[PDB]
């Protein structure tokens, strides 16, 4: 990452996340609605998410608003795809600023510290995220 530095978001939700998680490790993730992978790929986080594998791992999620029509549609999208897993929007661009990101799905496993452990280009499915749970 960039810089070392811990975010302080207020999720879609409402829900105060950080990032990294206080004393716990975090699986972060990129996305757009109109991207065709992560479209395909949203199911295996939602998934995941209501399985709910791991106490000692946080899942938090990162919309690239800037790369969406307006936050209405993501608004929208969320709605209407009933994703409940946490979404942060990345609005000032510090998220994809920070951890480089060039392309999307791209997720990482970072331990308490936000460092990342394990770095993923392109979907995954709710069993590789159990394992990285593991």
């Amino acid at each position: 990452p960039a810089v070392p530095a811990v975010f302080l978001m207020k999720t879609i939700e409402g829900e105060d996340i950080s990032i990294p998680n206080k004393g716990q490790k975090t699986i972060l993730h990129f996305w757009t609605s109109w991207c065709p992978p992560c479209k395909k790929e949203l199911p295996q986080f939602q998934s995941f998410y209501d399985a709910h594998p791991s106490d000692s791992v946080k899942l938090v999620t990162v919309n690239l608003v800037n790369s969406e029509q307006n936050q209405q549609v993501v608004e929208d999208f969320i709605k209407a795809n009933k994703l409940t897993f946490p979404i942060v929007l990345d609005s000032k661009g510090e998220l994809m600023k920070e951890y480089h990101i060039i392309t999307i799905p791209t997720s990482f496993l970072l331990n308490e510290k936000g460092e990342i452990e394990k770095t993923k280009i392109g979907p995954m499915t709710a069993e590789q995220l159990k394992e990285w749970t593991e």
